[PDB]
């Protein structure tokens, strides 16, 4: 019930108490561990609200004050007559900041407290959503000096009037099925590309086609919008020693911006709440470029390096993987667009973790997502035990909305 | 109750029923996942059910479940337990048991090999010297002049927990580590404490960077005794790089035989506290872990220096670049000397085919993703994208505390 985590490279032991305030379920039992599964009324709403306001008022050093009790009352009365309630601004900011503080999969949480929150709760149409979004993108991009941010659309009401961003990320490249039967562009987005084309998008039918936004206001059918090209900062990818690298025609976008999650604060659900930070190199260089199911360019790169591709044991995939990632890092840096490498990101999180242990009594952390997808055991997170548990406020993953929306 | 695992790369969906036969606890609950925690005298009473569970498993596997031969053996074990407190495994059962402990080892990527396992029965061994002989024979048989064969040697079972057989070495073959007065370390820093116990026990230590440790051997609850493995039995590979010629002058070598000797084998309720086993290396174990862990031989800097990488910012990926070359070197070296080795690409791929076979034939394959994914290049190996369920089946191998923490010195 008080739990220890050991770092096996340093012998630092941390004691976790924070887990006891754990509320949601993990998917694990004492019989089966699900650590590597990607997806494991007025009545219920008041405890949730209470649990949240309690932590808020504690955080502002006013637990059990006149102002604390007064708010519990007001919220309680609002639920009883309206069946929901509204967060104060200051509460909203705190909820969003803490949702990221609680995100057990996120290696970049050292920054959780620097999050600019944009209150789009007064939003009513897809056009409003687009406007808010363009502002988010421009503010966050900051000409390349990236700033973390989240934009929060109106909370779920009765589930029939949800605001949703249909894209999974604000900025993503189109994927298209080809005559030969292979894939042009990003295969991750085939399904969504076709929907866009089917909503009406004039697809340029290229390899790095920035997709249109699909915006749903008040549970209405969604509409398309192109993001002003001048707002989409992109980076052409070159190697600091391989001259031919640039001839591959590779580019990536500077702004990672998750747009499909559901944000839960004090029992209220914000179903459209797109957020953005900045890339860790490996997310582009390892996953976007190299995954079998993604742009998958290892064979092409390995050939240009004239490596021995006859046997897996020449470690040609590995050698090419490193060079691809040097190139991502080098390009972003050369163009002055913020990026971090896995070494410094993981070093940063270790410091963050130790901060959260002395300041908060722990830090939920999912080791399967925290350890980088290349060079695992030479980053310090590999040797660090982590406890994974669900705390609220949180971000949850949610069903791709076309399986869920009626047309 | 059915459970599905998905492969995100292939979209193959597998159904696990096997987890229904799981008994030991994981350490996880519905409130907390312990999946990355390294570590998350028996009684007459609990024993016959454990025996019976095991023996029903054995008899189903040979297609004699319900046979007279099965019921006779149940009653026979029954009796033996009540009159003597324990029981003895037949040869056939011991072999089956040791194969299934490997089969159920959810952290092992090598399990495609599980049915090929040479079992050596050392249950007549009564002394340390006797243990040494048996271990020497194991090492010679498994080494096989470079053409490694999987094997395990099984020493007599625990009785009252006061007469335990133990190999104090954590692997049969490992290098010493010596802490210097100045805080540096010569040899393997993992093995420094154990090396101190050996020096203390009387070992004369050459004090260099790759000294093979002496076995420390405990028979029958007795104080352990020192023994030198015959050096002609210790196959070693000097490490060189196919393109870089300065690599060999780093002075590096490694032993060919990976052989775990500190674990506990449990079969039908019995505890074998001494069951050293051995297979062959996956190259990243030496390349990534042994050489490049910071707490081990820590050679990334020296290798990047000699490679003249830009070492002034981590974003050159100098560590990553040096790591690949070392790993190329280890696989090159083993292969040139005809010592069995598998790379991580080929080992993970075999494992996914093993894993799928197991779902079709057995109803599951428990697997610990945190351990199965190699410690480099994780995401370009197909295990990365594989969902896995982790659960504890017996027969099983178990960590046991280092013996020098528990032994009462007879003096
Ligand atoms: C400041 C720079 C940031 C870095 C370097 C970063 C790092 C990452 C990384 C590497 C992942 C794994 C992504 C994957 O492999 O799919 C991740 C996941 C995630 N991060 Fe961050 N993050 C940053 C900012 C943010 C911000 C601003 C938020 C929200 C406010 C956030 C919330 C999340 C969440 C909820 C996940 C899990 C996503 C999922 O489950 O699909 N991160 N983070
Ligand atoms: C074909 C040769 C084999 C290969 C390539 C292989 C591969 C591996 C690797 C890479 C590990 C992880 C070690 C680490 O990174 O800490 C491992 C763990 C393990 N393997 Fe194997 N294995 C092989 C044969 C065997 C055999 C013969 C057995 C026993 C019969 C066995 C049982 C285990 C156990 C119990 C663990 C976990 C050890 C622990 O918890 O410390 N393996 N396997
Ligand atoms: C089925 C499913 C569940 C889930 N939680 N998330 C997904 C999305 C998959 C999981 N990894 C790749 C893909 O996610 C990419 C979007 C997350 C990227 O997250 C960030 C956010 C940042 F701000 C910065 C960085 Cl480097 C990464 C799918
Ligand atoms: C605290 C703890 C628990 C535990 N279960 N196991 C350990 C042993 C640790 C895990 N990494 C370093 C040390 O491993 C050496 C033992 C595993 C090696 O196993 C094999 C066996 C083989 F036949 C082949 C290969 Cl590549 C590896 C420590
Ligand atoms: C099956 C496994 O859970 C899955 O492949 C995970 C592994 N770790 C990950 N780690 C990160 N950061 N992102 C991911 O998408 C994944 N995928
Ligand atoms: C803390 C963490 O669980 C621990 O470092 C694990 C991570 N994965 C590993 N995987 C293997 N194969 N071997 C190990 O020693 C470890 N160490
Ligand atoms: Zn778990």
């Amino acid at each position: 019930r008080f739990l220890k985590v050991k770092n096996w490279e340093t012998d630092v032991v941390l004691t976790d108490t924070l887990h006891l305030k754990s509320t949601l379920e993990t998917g694990c039992t004492e019989h089966i561990c699900m650590g590597s599964i990607m997806l494991p009324t007025k009545d219920q709403l008041f405890p949730l609200a209470k649990e949240f306001l309690d932590q808020y008022y504690s955080s502002i050093k006013r637990f059990g004050s006149k102002a604390h009790m007064d708010r519990l009352e007001e919220v309680n009365k609002e639920i009883e007559s309206t069946s929901t309630y509204q967060l104060k601004d200051t509460e909203l900011i705190y909820g969003a900041k803490h949702a990221w503080r609680n995100a057990s999969r996120c290696v970049g949480r050292i920054q959780w407290s620097k999050l600019q929150v944009f209150d789009a709760r007064d939003c009513t149409t897809a056009h409003g959503m687009f406007n808010y979004i363009c502002n988010h993108v421009k503010y966050a991009t900051n000409k390349g000096n990236l700033r973390s941010a989240i934009t929060i659309f109106p909370q779920r009401t009765d589930g029939k009037h949800d605001f949703r961003v249909w894209n999974s990320q604000l900025i993503r490249y189109a994927g298209y099925k080809q005559p030969d039967g292979s894939t042009l562009g990003d295969p991750a987005n085939v399904q969504f590309t076709e929907i866009c084309i089917q909503q009406g998008w004039k697809a340029p039918r290229g390899r790095f086609d920035v997709l249109p936004l699909l915006l749903q206001a008040n549970g209405n059918d969604p509409e398309l919008f192109q993001i002003p090209p001048e707002l989409v900062l992109e980076v052409p990818i070159r190697h600091p020693k391989f001259d031919w690298f640039k001839d591959l025609g590779l580019k990536w976008y500077g702004l990672p911006a998750v747009s499909n999650m559901l944000l839960e604060i004090g029992g209220l659900e914000f179903s459209a709440c797109p957020f953005s930070g900045w890339y860790m190199g490996t997310e582009i260089g390892v996953r976007d470029y190299c995954d079998n199911s993604r742009y998958n360019i290892l064979e092409e790169v390995a050939k240009k390096m004239d490596l021995d591709m006859r046997k897996t044991s020449s470690l040609w995939k590995d050698q090419a993987l490193v060079e691809i990632n040097i190139a991502v890092l080098y390009s972003f840096q050369s163009d002055k667009v913020t990026i971090v490498d896995h070494h410094s990101a993981t070093e940063s999180f270790i410091k963050h973790m130790e901060n959260e242990y002395r300041c908060r009594g722990g830090c939920p952390a999912d080791w399967v997502w925290i350890v980088p997808p290349m060079s695992g055991s030479i980053t310090p997170v590999f040797h660090q035990e982590m406890l994974n548990y669900r705390l609220t406020p949180s971000f949850e993953y949610q069903p791709d909305p076309w399986n869920t929306h009626v047309w």
